[PDB]
């Protein structure tokens, strides 16, 4: 399991706009987090949310399964972090 | 925990090779396994192995840590995914 964790300071998303290929507007809400992957300290990534979705609230969380699909080269990706409570 | 299995029908690599920009030979060792993403049956997924490794053994496993990176815009990526037993 990966552990992830949401500090007091990073409690909060921004939000970034603007207009597809085609015509469409659209919204993207970005938070900030600490993830260990093993090295002295944890490291800083950025997490985009899913509509509709507030903010994680501060906390230790893990990373669910829904996160992961194959990619078009037949190998596994990452699609969005999505978290769920420790 | 993602569950990964090795079958015993996937129980060797192939390996591409080819060459690098400027003249470096490479080789690269392939495995295919099957992955539990939550859907009705497991899906194949293709596994790149690293330098001076044997093929995963037929079994079940899990994903280590050092699959994981920091990518060049701040989200996390998968690099290699590097499997440990069950």
């Amino acid at each position: 399991m990966i552990k992830v964790e949401i500090k007091p300071s990073q409690a909060q998303f921004t939000t970034r706009s603007g207009v597809s290929r085609q015509g469409k507007p659209y919204s993207l809400n970005e938070q900030l987090c600490y993830i260990d992957l093993g090295n002295e300290y944890p490291v800083l990534v950025k997490i985009t949310l899913d509509e509709g979705q507030p903010a994680y609230a501060p906390g230790l969380y893990t990373v669910h399964l829904s996160s992961f699909k194959v990619g078009q080269f037949g190998s596994l990706m990452i699609d969005r972090l999505r978290l769920v409570p420790a």
